[PDB]
């Protein structure tokens, strides 16, 4: 091994124009795009959770535990997006934030009750996010990006499994306690959890 | 530039949420073969825990009196049970159902005239750790073959690195026991282990 | 009393073969065997409780208080087995661990509800263990082993009575609160007890 | 049904007897052992090059104390990268074989770029080369089916390598922005106190 002989083809590949990443290495456009797509997925879920917070924070709904949970969840989802934005820049890809569509605003449900409906929606959104994460992982693996696949596994896939179980447990408890007094009590639990 | 519509895309995720009470709500892309393989590994770890407990019980005998080895095997048994429990918790995180299986009777006596009890037991422990490593790698192969990305990662992250460390650690014990020789040497090594 | 006269009959009986216990004194094979049986009983209950924990830790069951209680109980039970293994060695008996059978995996019950059913099962297991402990004490007394009897009463019988009252109270409370909200509430109490 | 005492037989009589043989080694093929040794030499060589760069920037007539400190610290860290692989080799029961280290360049001045920018561009290229080498090592592991070696490379090296590449890229970018003379000296003061 001769660093100065083998580093030559590396020093000649150092970008000249100011707009090109100096760090980018073995990071293909398809991977860059998939990371941007996931940033948009996380940001969308953040926005949906913020909508759910705004619903449960209504005076006539008055489920303070669920409001707090969705408010904190929204904040956490934004962090998930930001971590991906930072990762994008670590790899020398360019972050491209995309539009975020209007979420629903009302989360009432006659049969299920608002709490259960909202938690079932949250569970489905977390499972949807997991599918998107597995897709980002598929793009990494298809393109042979070893470090991207590891990043997704280490920072996202495990936590997503945990998030899914946590919400699943909420759905289960909400189904057990039933509407009315039980839901209010579950909400108190969540308020103080 | 709209590339994702959560409320349109969850629709299929919503009408897939179980209604029957015995069904997991969390389970997602976790196939029966993976679930079974995790149950099998739980039983592997629990068996090893029981075997180490048998070894503790032997070295704790008044006439054997190797307190460092007894302590090591006792702590190893507890750690192995933790390895089993972490897999049990993982099963439930993935929405699989834990099924504890029977645990076979271990040997009770670990004497060996030629090698000496201490070296014999450490070589046995080494072989058990290597066997467990093989089982773990087999569990990993099941995940990779079925394309379970997160199960493969769990196994690598939580088990494989530690297993390599456990194997080197016990290998070092075997080497030292061989170096010090039977009698005074083994007793001294045991004192070291007792205070390690 | 002449220690050195009375002792020469005890000094020449000190075992010489390395496989023989030096400590063992007035400890008959039946007592040694009965101690090994109780070790297996305690270990079996540890395993059953671990199976109970694994059931209540399911996302769709989501009774965190019961899950925690059975998890801690499994650990406590293994400690009960271990203390008997150590006792065996104190008396110069040889520990022989035996097979542990596969326990039930599922604990749902349509009529009683899962929580009440599992607590009634736990109560029955503790009563069975008590019967086994009293049988062990009986073996000790039949054989005139004074210190084995003492060890069982001091270390096991009192604790067993407390465990049985504790679980009986859980059963009673579960019956009082009823299924649904009540069970979930009881579970919260247990979670924080 | 799992029977530890039956299945352990295969392994129990595979336990090596000769003092020279690893007791730990399991599913670790010669090609992986060799590739780990190669990477040890890669890291050690980069450590040596950074030490050469330290020695240049520490010259009284160059007097870029921030860059000197940065390269000195980088040299020590690179030696730690080498040593972690040496320890890993022993964890897996492979035999460490240290190789020769070639003479590095001693002077890092550059008429057009200026010494600071040239040295940082060189460092960036060295880190990218090391990344390619690490990915090669990972490829050897994957090709040979060594699950734990691949995991070790990803966990201990690849993420850190990405961070080191971004870090030095940022230095190159800043040196380009501030330009030669007062700007470089000021960047150097920043790095000195970083
Ligand atoms: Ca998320
Ligand atoms: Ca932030
Ligand atoms: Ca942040
Ligand atoms: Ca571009
Ligand atoms: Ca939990
Ligand atoms: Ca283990
Ligand atoms: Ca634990
Ligand atoms: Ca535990
Ligand atoms: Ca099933
Ligand atoms: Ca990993
Ligand atoms: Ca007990
Ligand atoms: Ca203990
Ligand atoms: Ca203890
Ligand atoms: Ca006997
Ligand atoms: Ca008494
Ligand atoms: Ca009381
Ligand atoms: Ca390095
Ligand atoms: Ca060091
Ligand atoms: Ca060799
Ligand atoms: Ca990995
Ligand atoms: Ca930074």
């Amino acid at each position: 091994f001769e660093p100065f002989e083998e580093v030559k083809k590396e020093l000649d590949l150092v970008p000249t124009v100011p707009q090109a990443s100096l760090a980018r290495q073995k990071y293909v456009d398809e991977s860059e795009s998939a990371v941007n797509e996931q940033i948009n997925v996380e940001y969308n879920v953040s926005y949906v959770y913020h909508a759910m917070f705004a619903y449960f924070d209504r005076d006539n709904v008055a489920l303070r535990g669920l409001a707090k949970f969705f408010k904190e969840s929204s904040e956490e989802e934004r962090e998930h997006a930001e971590k991906l934005m930072e990762y994008q820049n670590k790899r020398g890809g360019k972050v491209k934030l995309q539009s975020i569509v209007m979420p629903l605003s009302d989360f009432d449900h006659a049969d299920k009750g608002d709490a259960l409906h909202a938690m079932e929606l949250a569970l489905s959104l977390e499972k949807l996010t997991n599918e998107k994460l597995l897709n980002l992982h598929s793009v990494a693996t298809k393109n042979g990006d070893v470090q991207l696949a590891d990043f997704v596994e280490t920072e996202y896939l495990g936590a997503q499994v945990e998030a899914i179980k946590r919400i699943s447990e909420y759905v289960a408890q909400l189904r057990r306690v039933g509407k009315g007094h039980g839901v209010w009590h579950f909400d108190q639990m969540l308020l103080h959890e």
